[PDB]
């Protein structure tokens, strides 16, 4: 009945091990952190290393009480698969949680459509990205769902491009409408005039004739450029005599 | 025939074990609860620890009646996978059930669209969140389905932003419509006048000309701000002589 | 050739076991039923316990005829996976079959939209819920498909809320339309007048001007409240002189 | 070279076994069929029992020719997984193939929408249900796809309910339209007058004013009740002087 | 160095086996083909039987050169799983490839909608069905995608049913329109007059009043029956004085 | 310390094996290529055979340095599953990559809709098919995505069929419109007049009466046949006096 | 107590191995890089080879401290499956990351629609492709999502093709509209006149008669060709007297 030495051989080896465990991780990601591989690639890889050691420890600590050793791998591994399954979801969120910090297709502050919802990005935490619609809402999207989808990024390209489609009446001057516009974009300062600058007759529409105007600006400029150019095209087409035709329709009339 | 000692060696070890089991969990999450790691990360992890011990116990208790030990891992593990499979669904709901309490992208009482349905959030219980449409319905969404999807949060940002689009007739004053509006938002007290405050000519529409007005308010204020500002723009555009044009259409007439 | 003792050692152990089997379940869920854990958590867990015992029994009963024991785990476990696979579907239905009875987000008799189809709920049996559209159809939805989806519940909130949107002509009295309405909801008895009670100018519409009216009632009351309030707003807007404008359209006329 | 006794030890044991196999199934579902558990739960469970015995047989019959026994479990089990995979689809169809005969949410002859396609059902065979659109087409739906989806059942509720929405002109009599209708449903014999019977002003529509009429009938009656009640409401609204208004539209006229 | 007897012990056993292999399949589906179970259930099951024998053979042929036997099951089984995975797709197509020949919900030549695309079917080969839109296109649908989906079958029901919806003006004769139609279907020979034959007032429409006419015909007849009956209803409604009303609309006129 | 013979026993067996490996594949698909089974069924099957031999080799080469042999199956097999997983995607593309060359539902040059995108098919390489929209775009579709979906094939049927729907006014000649058309298709040479050739009154439309014309042509002919037949029906309906009615609408007029 | 030789036997073998490891990879992809198989097929395959060697090393290094060896395969392999699972996502992105450098269906700079979003492609890095909408946005699409989907490629075909649909009035000259157009495309220099060049009467439309014009150009030319040809067809149809008819509608008039 000092076969209950085993009982202390357990608590010997459990704590002999738990302590040689926790220090081989602090010394695994001692190396990793200084190799500067990553912050949470360290914590994932090293707390794994730490963990397979507590794993080995439990086996010899149990074996020296009399536990089959082939059923330690069983119970552990299986009940490991429990913890796995449950946190399997979030573990995938952490993949893109690191994958979003490096590469950063979008970086904090940019405006991005991703997964259909679009806003300015506050922070990419470990599981989720937080953003703000220019509306004043907080949208929080799972990192996984983000990296699976198209990341549309409005900011990281410094030169964006406007597109006006404008309608005139069918009997308007095909050339005057081109020249008033050409001169309207020539007289704007926030329009890059080395880049694309097209104004042409695009569509023989339903009730109208549609001219398209494409003019690249600075990123920050772009929003205001449109509003200022439209402010004008309304007056300078009115003053010039051109009509923005109301929906036109020919009626063929019959008294029955 | 005292080989039926085994039969009592079972009930010895089954109950020797069941009792050393149930107390190593109460002592595992004794540590976890005081390390304050979580409420149900304790109950999940510790009732696992408790459980792999009843698992080991069944093996030696059976082995000392004469059960193959390699078919205890079989039956158990397999019939474990039964219990797993069946409750595998809800186990994932509990993931986000803890994952929603920490982080809380939305906290109790906020208004949120998540998974398309939108309401004010009562409680995030273990499997499901409960909410109330401002309509007076109870919607209960599975925690899993929530954490997989975009969490849109209207409340946690304290400053929200309205957007009026208003139409005038084509021959209205391009500047007066800007100034009446500019003065309408200047005279509102619940409008933050340090933040964005744009009023411009946005769209050369079908039958109308459309001015957009964007003015940030307080979160709670926002709903009423719109209703009060629209109450005005209707009168102050009427009194000013501006027409909100009915759908306009040119008819080209022919007696056949 | 009394090596066919084995043959009776089988039928000994098969029936020695089948009987020690069926009584350890009746005694497992003897405990479970009295611990009152559940009705079918008993039947699932206990008929599992009963079953792993018939499982062990088959192994020693075969082994004492001369069956490899490692191919009993094979055949059984594998042909177990057959039965599993086939009934794996319904086993998930039974998850939500118990999961619906406890929690009951919706209880028998309530009106609920769930999975898009909506009705009053008769019974939640083990696999499926049965409901009745207020139309007079029986819809039976799998319990699984239910618990995966939004459960929208109209009844369990005792106070519901109506929403009228009403149109007037553009030259109607912005204040009279507010006061006739305000007085129409003041004079209804089934309207909770402590709760929300808004009437405002909501939309500068196409051919009309739209006032929204939001008034909370009792759950049972709500359906009739609308019908009775609309009955009135039609007359009291007619008698008052206000026109519910037919679709308005300006024609600009030209002889060609 | 009478080590080719083994060769006959195989054909001994293969056929010794194949025959003790096929008779333990006929005697397994001898019990099952008389316990009346089911027709094809017998054939599935028993032809499994029969089968794990041909499985054991192959192992000892091969082992006594000199086949590794651990590679019989391999080949068999694996090549079992072949047969499984291939027929895994249909095996799930057979789940709902039995699951549709018991419970029968819909029974032969009823009219049901399920999976969107809707018809009258004649037979639920082992894999598939066959139905007839009231059109005269045969639609055959896989049993699996059925049990996964909403089963909408029109027949098993004996009392169904019609819903008329009818429009009048804006200047019609709000009360007369209620009384003509009330009297039209009072004078129909196939209308249950103890059940719901509402006639009210439901919608202040575009060009019309819409009254809703809800009246429960017998299941078989319901189709004809509508046709007969509409036959009337057309005449009794014509004779009464009420107009079913053609699409109304106000034109504001301008010579340009 | 006659330990390279092993080397010939391999080629002995490899070819001793390959030949006892290929003849136990020819003799397995000798039995199966004559039990007439199927054509390709033979080829699938028997070429499996043939195959697990080449499988056993490789193990003893390798073992007698000195290959671990537990790594033959490894390599084979695993590299088996390669072949499996790759052809796993088509193996499922062959399931429904046999599953379509038996049962044949649709048989060669019938017109069927299945998976949305619809045509006349001329062959169900092993993996795929081929069809012809009545347009003159060849559509080839994977057998798998077919058996998963609703099989809509127009031909196998010999009596199909037409449905005319026809509009008259609001002031047409409610009874005459019923009698002209009733007499139009009475005078057609290809209309089964024992079966359903309804003509009633179905819809109080927008600009018209709509009568529905339902008359069952022979399968082959049905296409022409409609074209011939419509040919008539156009003239016999014209000759009778009934107007098929052009879209009606009331204009309420105002000089502004 | 000539226990480093082992070290050369490795490089002995690694290269003894690598060479007996690479030549049993060249001799496996020596047989396969001459059995002409396929080009890449050879390369897949044979480079598998070659590979399980390098696999066996590594085990004995390692074992004779002192590697556990049960952890060679581990590392290999597992790190095999790495390579598998990564290239598992493309391996499925190669399935249909061979599966499209045999059967070829579409062969190079045909016009096909498959997966919704439609064009003329250049080449079916190992992973992907390349096509050209008649537009002048290159669309490259994964072979997998192709074989999973409906393959619609316009070319392989040599006789295609046009369908004109044409409208006349309500008071047009029901018979003349049939005879002008009948004679228009009688006078075309590229119309097969033995095949289907229907011209009938199909739809009592909104503002028009619609005649359908169905006439089968040669595949290549079909595109031009329509254009040439429509060229005519426009004139021969104009010359005949028949009107293609502009959208008709009855106005019921009221001075308010 | 020089049984802690083992402890140094570990650090012997761990570092004896780690170093024979890291150099057999540098020497595996020494061969691979010079066989020029690929850049990252080297890094994937070789860092695998390097890795299964650190894997073997850990087993003998642990075994000579006293670790079960069968639980090294367990812990490693299992905790391997951790790392696998987490990076399993991106590993599939790297598949198409190499798969989109070879083959390159689209090469850097081309304009492509893929996965619905369309732009000019900057770079195909290891996980993701980056592109620029001609708008001025950066869209970054996961390589996986790309190779799964249709790659539509506008550039790699050097000859693209325009398509004009133009409407005239019903009483326009069927031949003149053909000849003005024919001459408009005859007089353009950037139109390949050897390739397709069709101008025909395509659609007998609602309010108009629609002529289609198909003319192939150079890739770069195509955008401008349309704009220049439409510029003309507007004037040369105006000057010729042809009317682009406003939406036509016959009114049948009635005083009520």
């Amino acid at each position: 009945l000092s076969y209950a030495v085993n009982i202390v051989a357990a608590l010997a080896i459990i704590i002999v091990g738990l302590i040689i465990a926790r220090m081989i991780s602090n010394a695994v990601n001692r190396l990793m952190i200084s190799r500067k591989i990553d912050a949470t690639v360290a914590d994932f890889l090293s707390a794994l290393v730490r963990y397979g050691i507590i794993a080995f420890t439990l086996i010899a600590a149990l074996g020296r009480v009399g536990v089959q050793t082939a059923s330690v791998i069983a119970v552990l591994g299986a009940a490991g698969l429990a913890v796995g399954l449950a946190l399997q979801g979030s573990l995938s969120n952490l993949a893109a949680g690191v994958l979003l910090v490096m590469f950063r297709p979008f970086r904090a502050g940019e405006y991005v459509d991703l997964g259909g919802v679009a806003g300015t990005v506050l922070s990419v935490q470990i599981f989720s990205t937080t953003m703000r619609t220019a509306d004043g809402k907080i949208i929080v999207i799972p990192n996984g769902k983000i990296i699976a989808g198209n990341i549309i990024n409005f900011s990281r390209e410094p030169v964006r491009r406007n597109e006006f489609i404008i309608g005139v009446a069918y009997d308007s001057d095909i050339d005057q409408v081109k020249q008033i516009l050409t001169n309207i974009i020539q007289s704007e300062d926030r329009i890059l005039k080395d880049r694309e600058m097209t104004v042409r007759l695009n569509e023989l529409g339903a009730s109208s004739i549609n001219f398209v105007v494409r003019v690249w600006s600075n990123s920050g400029d772009l929003q205001n450029v449109y509003w200022d150019v439209l402010e004008r095209i309304k007056r300078e087409f009115d003053a010039a005599g051109i009509s923005f035709p109301y929906p036109q329709m020919d009626v063929n009339f019959k008294r029955v």
